């Protein structure tokens, strides 16, 4: 699609609530509710706090806001049924109003790992609604944002140029004696000046795994410094990470830095259309073992992105394999390796094409 | 142990916290508890650490799990020596699944709350796992611990108050028309950052709304308001202040709406005392709110909780909680919501025998 406006044609989300509906069909489900951020997205075309939508299987959907907001709501999203309320209550007995109307008996709810997808809620529905069965919706919600259509894909590539000049600004700051929280302030600051509304900054001086970042660790001479960055435009994530060396490196970092190295060639040349994402785990891990590396070998070397910064494909809490398939949009390598030092990381976002990977970081 | 407290606390507060908490399971005939909200993590363990999964026996040492590599470093920053290192997110699941079953519990505590990892995907799959295992709410119970704050604990927020009142003097200094609200945030954000806060939240209003994160396309313009609420930390706890600026010249229902908010403040802080019941003080806002030709206007939810949240129990709510000394409490949180934006003046103040103290 061309010529669309900055955030989006409306017609975009029109056409993926009709398709979201249509999948609502197959499946015998009468009614949604959206309340996880990035499906509302999806869904409506704008963030909007806190994320209340219900979509009925036919007919016209409704978002509820907070009295005074359905104007700047209705300016930003093609939904024209919009509740005000002025209490959280009025809230739930809105949506159980919708329920009753439709004549609603299975209704979709995403048990999602993002806000607002939290148990209080899908308590009360329960009691509430209790003619009503509630049916895990995440596999169809997640199974439309799969694939990325091509606007999904320029948005990536937005995100991907301003996720560089984040790791651009820590490049030129990180050296000894800056904390972790000083090295992520600037970074944070040019990802927020070029338009990311919602970044996320790691910066790790020890090994750690999700490293946010800690106001007194601080970057020390002959050491490694390691930064992640998911950072978006229009609500869709890059995500890229870096590592550095600060001063001379010992011998078992180099050791590490050059085993991910040729893990991460490993994974590029064997992710391609058609095969099966554990087909390259097994890869990398049997690369690990014969490098002496066994037991650091994480598993889940790749995930979507989107308007998650991690989505499916992606490792959870193993019934059938997922094969990549074009125009997903894959992180890649997502793992650290852990040494002492700290957490061994490089990361990029890729474009699945039919015949390669197209690097957008 | 020594009352001078190191710059995270000392290990002391937090094993005491958990001795306690393992007493209320016991009280309540919890065999264990799952603690996965990164807040009570925090208040149990010490550290901050993601994600957040810690293992509390009614009876014994606590179990943390790490992915692998992780340990080590954690054991410098807690108190707490049982720690399991995984390889992938499936072992995790199945270590809390394995530590359950040997230990024969049948009644499981879950925080039901509002934030990470409190989701309901890992809810979905625990119940699975653990058919037999009936699961109880226990936010009532951590929160009734974390409602009522420690002298330590009163002095991270003092900190984060004072933090808070630098980013907002950064605020007050940049508001300009021109200025995008995602361009103030910006420079909100770094200086909170920079002066120690590890976790910040920042909210920059051009147009009404309650859940004010910023849009890179929302601009200041002539004659107009910007609100600005801020959450930041200190070790972890927050302090919560909002303001609301006007650009130019404020138009008639601007300036009645502030006068408006002036006495709504005036009420909430002297009806806000021991022993009062939090709804109590809101009918009364709601009432002068009514009487003042605000009805339209407001918002229920006039306070809330401060803590390792920057919102958590006790707020107003339908369903009782009396207000009690040493409590946080953040006054007042409702906006007044008009055409020209969301009418805000908020601050976070220390429950004391006779009066609130304001800390921001
Ligand atoms: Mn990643
Ligand atoms: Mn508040
Ligand atoms: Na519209
Ligand atoms: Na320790």
């Amino acid at each position: 699609l061309y010529f669309q406006g900055t955030r989006g044609n409306q017609k975009i989300f029109r056409k993926r609530m009709e398709r979201f509906q249509e999948a609502l069909k197959e499946k015998d489900i009468d009614a949604a509710v959206i309340r996880t951020l990035s499906t509302f997205i999806y869904l409506t075309g704008t963030k909007w706090l806190r994320p209340s939508l219900f979509v009925p299987a036919e007919g016209e959907p409704t978002v509820f806001v907070v009295k005074g907001e359905a104007e700047e709501f209705k300016r930003r999203s093609w939904i024209e049924n919009v509740v005000e309320f002025q209490k959280v209550e009025d809230l739930m007995a809105g949506v159980v109003k919708l329920i009753q109307s439709s004549g609603a008996r299975r209704v979709g709810l995403e048990f999602g790992v993002e806000r607002d997808a939290y148990l209080l809620f899908f308590k009360m529905f329960q009691r509430l609604n209790p003619t009503v069965e509630v049916v895990d919706i995440l596999d169809i919600t997640m199974g439309m944002r799969m694939i990325k259509d091509e606007w999904e894909i320029e948005n990536i590539r937005k995100a991907a140029k301003i996720a560089n000049k984040g790791m651009k600004v820590a490049e030129e700051i990180i050296k000894p004696g800056l904390s972790e929280l000083e090295i992520a302030a600037e970074i944070y600051r040019e990802l927020m000046l070029n338009g990311s509304e919602d970044p996320k900054v790691y910066v790790s001086t020890t090994p750690r795994a999700h490293a946010e970042p800690f106001r007194d660790l601080k970057v020390k001479e002959n050491s490694v410094v390691t930064v992640v960055i998911g950072t978006d435009w229009n609500h869709y994530y890059a995500n890229m990470a870096r590592t550095f060396v600060v001063g001379e490196p010992n011998e078992r970092v180099k050791k590490a830095i050059e085993v991910k190295e040729k893990a991460l060639e490993i994974a590029l040349e064997e992710t391609k259309v058609g095969v099966p994402l554990n087909s390259v785990e097994r890869k990398l891990f049997q690369f690990f073992k014969e490098n002496g590396f066994e037991d650091s070998y994480l598993a889940g070397y790749t995930h979507g992105v989107g308007l998650l910064i991690e989505e499916p494909p992606m490792p959870t809490i193993p019934t059938r394999a997922t094969k990549v398939a074009e125009n997903m949009v894959l992180s890649i390598i997502h793992t650290p390796l852990m040494i002492p030092e700290g957490a061994i990381k490089h990361e990029d976002t890729y474009l699945v094409k039919k015949d390669e990977l197209e690097k957008l970081t």
